[PDB]
């Protein structure tokens, strides 16, 4: 466990970091707060996750940050260049960050304006939720349009972008993207499955419920 410890439970924001450790074979210890909170609190008094701790007492939080950090810890140059793009390949690095952003922002935003409300986890509002969905459809189209002539989002390899964007899409495929949806958004589906299958996410998508019943309003 020389390379550090990654305090992470099983929340979507933890999936990639966890997968990264496995797939990149990082010498990083993965633990859940419950598995050792006497240490989690001492290292992260804010008891927030994902939380990473490397030697010399380095601390770091926020998924994105940890994801990037972990990737760089890897010694597999080909992998690093594949996930974040080559140093001499700026065009790619940027593009990866582009989608890395559309997903992490543009699409992930609406979850708290749709999934949360519908799943009855916050005050429901037809006018609102229905307006949030429109946002979702706007982003969803950005994706589909690209996935239609391209295998992956920012390159011709699964990149850190695809990984993250895949994790975000998850909750949507469980509460909002049903049969009729998947029928009109093939590319997204195609792409989604290929990304889940990877060693990066495979173990996180064990029992995955592909909803076919777009959660309807309260009651």
């Amino acid at each position: 466990m020389s390379q550090g410890t990654l305090y992470a439970n099983f929340r979507i924001r933890t999936w990639v970091p966890r997968g990264l450790v496995k797939a990149l074979k990082l010498d990083v210890k993965v633990v859940t707060p419950d598995a050792a909170a006497e240490q989690f609190a001492r290292d992260f008094p804010l008891k927030k996750v994902p939380a990473f701790v490397g030697p010399k007492g380095y601390k770091l939080t926020e998924a994105m940050a940890i994801n990037y950090y972990l990737v760089k810890l890897s010694q597999d140059d080909k992998m690093k260049t594949q996930l974040l793009g080559a140093d001499d390949d700026l065009n790619a690095q940027a593009q990866i960050i582009r989608w890395q952003s559309l997903a992490n922002s543009d699409l992930c935003i609406q979850i708290a304006n749709t999934i949360v409300p519908l799943k009855g986890g916050a005050p429901y509002n037809k006018k609102s939720v229905d307006s949030a969905m429109d946002a979702v459809d706007k982003i969803v189209d950005i994706f589909e349009n690209r996935l239609k002539n391209y295998t992956y989002l920012a390159t011709e390899n699964i990149s850190l972008a695809d990984l993250v964007a895949a994790s975000i899409f998850t909750r949507y495929f469980e509460s909002l993207f049903g049969t009729e949806w998947r029928a009109q958004h093939p590319a997204i589906v195609r792409w989604f499955n290929t990304v889940r299958a990877s060693p990066f996410l495979k173990d996180e998508y064990k029992d995955f419920k592909f909803a076919d019943k777009p959660l309807s309003p309260p009651q």
